[PDB]
């Protein structure tokens, strides 16, 4: 389903770019012809989303990657968030430039028509991506489409203002940069949670719904286990959470009695992919340690 | 010293921005002001590396992150690579626009002076970022960004010389800048693709290139204690820190610890030291310890 939405959006973007080039060649406008090439950024964003979605379905172990490419959509969401942040910074800088030196728009009616067409295309994109793991990439595309829609609304309003008012001509020239600044603020406000979540997923951060202190406290509550060390909890993608710990039991015969208990304790929380390594005999913190232990070759 | 390196580079970037602003104000040319305000891309590129370097020295286990923030350097390298690729694509679009309609600068002399100052700053940056593995990645990203800046400065200096010595006015001189810009973006994309690939692979839990999964599992199954090995997950955290987890089946819990020493030694022969091996003592039974409500969306691989 997601691939169809992305392909339809890509087709719409290409059609709109063709329309903009054609209308520029008819109207002999070089400025909006150059503006038409600015949709290659949205084409690239859609291509990145498509690649991430295509690779996210290879959820099988591979000689190159043991987990499969389940982390592809989260990577694509991070890339799209970074690209959108860069675009927001660039258009904020451009708005500052227009503040410093004002810009006059030529042919308001053609620009208004192109803006209405772009707004309709972006509304179709929003109706494609209104969302009714994989949600990260989809919301990354949705934020870019929403930014495009806001830009289209701004340019339509700007064209209407020049056509209706421009021949107080002084304040009219400054309506575009302030609206662009407001749109940058809104876009960054909506994009920061997505970028934060993606970056915190790529880093091996504990998911926000799991507290390590409580998990450790319940882990020591099992009768067989004596102490828990080297506890690593991280999120692969979506609800795929992997937990790893070392335990001391001092009773290999009843290990399955307490291994199932530890599995149940992990299963009570949103953890189902675990790997618990027992150790049997306190000078050494961990019996199974490397012969030449180095801080540069071990986790944490 | 790495942090002081980035502080020195940031200070030089800021003072060159101030110099560009002053030159714009005295010269009363808006192009210099526009360039000075566009130069903030390097300020953000250095700030990202500084943040990553500061945050990745916290290798201790944190409440929010049990592995520490040692992956922050690789994250910063990836962010710098993506930012550089975006800047390259923007440069390519600008070159296309210049090809469609050319641009002529008003005063070659001021452009030449500003470009010479920027070229000196950038060659100092290269001499400064001349050079663990994760530390190299962030340094590699900033070095590539400074190299792209230096190539841009060389291009602008050469182009300014060409206008000052040739233009009075051939047609080809107006198109000298886009050709050099295209060459620059080609070279910079070629030299930044390996960094982006390496960073993205590291964050995608890719097996390090020096580990063969088939050989590893064949060696693991070769020891006497184990009966079979299933769900062998191997991934690289950052630099030379590789974590490998596996599930094994032993003959009996008695004398299991000898099997664990042998498996640890087998992993230690390869570049893996931070391991975790879960024995599964005794239907097909792929894994004795499995969740009751098995789901493909709630499990690794
Ligand atoms: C942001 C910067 C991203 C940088 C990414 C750099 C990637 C570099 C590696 C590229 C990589 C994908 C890895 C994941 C890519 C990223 C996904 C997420 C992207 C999010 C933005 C290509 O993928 C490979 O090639 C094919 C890809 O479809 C596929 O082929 C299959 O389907 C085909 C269908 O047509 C068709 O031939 C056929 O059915 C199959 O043969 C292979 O199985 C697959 O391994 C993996 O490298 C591969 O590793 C293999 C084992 O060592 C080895 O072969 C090669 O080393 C290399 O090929
Ligand atoms: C470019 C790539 C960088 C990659 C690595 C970046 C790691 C950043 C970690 C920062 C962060 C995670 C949030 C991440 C946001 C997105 C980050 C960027 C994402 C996009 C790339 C954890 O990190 C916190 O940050 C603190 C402030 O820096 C710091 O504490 C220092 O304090 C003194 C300061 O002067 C210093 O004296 C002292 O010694 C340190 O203890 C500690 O590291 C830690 O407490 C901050 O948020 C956390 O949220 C918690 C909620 O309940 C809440 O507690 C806090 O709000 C915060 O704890
Ligand atoms: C397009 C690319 C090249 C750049 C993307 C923007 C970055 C420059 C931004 C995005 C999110 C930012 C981070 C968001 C949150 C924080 C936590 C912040 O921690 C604090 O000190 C918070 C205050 C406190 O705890 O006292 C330090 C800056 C940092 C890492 C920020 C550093 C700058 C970042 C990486
Ligand atoms: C003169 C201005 C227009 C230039 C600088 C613009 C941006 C660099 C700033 C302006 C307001 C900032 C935002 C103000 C508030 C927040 C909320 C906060 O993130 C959250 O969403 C946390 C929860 C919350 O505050 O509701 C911190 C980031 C963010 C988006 C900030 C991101 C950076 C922004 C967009
Ligand atoms: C928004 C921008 C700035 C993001 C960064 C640029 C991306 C558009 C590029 C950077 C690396 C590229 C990837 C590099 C490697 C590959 C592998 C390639 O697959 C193969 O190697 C096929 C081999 C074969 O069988 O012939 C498919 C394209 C892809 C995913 C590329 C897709 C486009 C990517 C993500
Ligand atoms: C207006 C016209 C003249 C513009 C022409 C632009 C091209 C000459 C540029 C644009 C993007 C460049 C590509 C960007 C990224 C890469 C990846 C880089 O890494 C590899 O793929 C390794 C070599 C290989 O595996 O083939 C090789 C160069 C290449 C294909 C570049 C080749 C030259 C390209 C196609
Ligand atoms: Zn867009
Ligand atoms: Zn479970
Ligand atoms: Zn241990
Ligand atoms: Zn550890
Ligand atoms: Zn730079
Ligand atoms: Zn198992
Ligand atoms: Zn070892
Ligand atoms: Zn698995």
């Amino acid at each position: 389903r997601n691939r169809g939405r992305l392909l339809c959006m890509l087709a719409l973007t290409f059609m709109f770019m063709v329309l903009e080039v054609v209308v520029s060649r008819v109207t002999s406008s070089l400025a909006m012809l150059s503006d038409s090439f600015h949709m290659l950024s949205d084409v690239l964003a859609l291509v990145v989303a498509l690649v991430a979605e295509r690779f996210a379905r290879r959820t099988h172990a591979t000689q190159k990657n043991t987990f499969g490419w389940i982390r592809a959509e989260v990577m694509g969401a991070l890339v799209n968030a970074i690209f959108l942040t860069g675009l927001c910074f660039a258009i904020l800088l451009e708005a500052i430039e227009r503040f410093i030196e004002p810009h006059e728009m030529q042919q308001p009616l053609v620009v208004l028509g192109v803006g209405v067409a772009g707004l309709l295309v972006n509304v179709l994109g929003l109706c494609l991506f209104h969302h009714h793991a994989g949600q990260l990439n989809m919301r990354g595309v949705f934020l870019h489409v929403l930014g495009d829609a806001l830009g289209s609304v701004i340019v339509v309003v700007n064209a209407l203002v020049f056509y209706f008012s421009w021949k107080g001509p002084c304040w009219v020239l400054y309506l575009d940069p302030t609206l662009c600044v407001v749109m940058v603020c809104i876009l960054l406000y909506t994009t920061y949670p997505l970028l934060k979540e993606s970056a915190l997923i790529l880093l091996q951060t504990v998911p926000k719904q799991i507290d390590i202190r409580n998990l450790i406290k319940e882990l020591r509550n099992v009768e067989g286990v004596e102490e828990v060390h080297e506890l690593h909890v991280w999120q692969l993608a979506g609800s795929r959470i992997i937990a790893t710990a070392h335990i001391k039991c001092e009773d290999p015969t009843s290990y399955m009695e307490v291994a199932k208990t530890i599995k149940d304790v992990f299963h009570n929380h949103g953890i189902h992919a675990t790997t618990i390594q027992p150790e049997f005999a306190s000078v050494v913190p961990c019996e199974l340690a490397c012969r030449t232990q180095c801080a540069l070759k071990q986790c944490c």
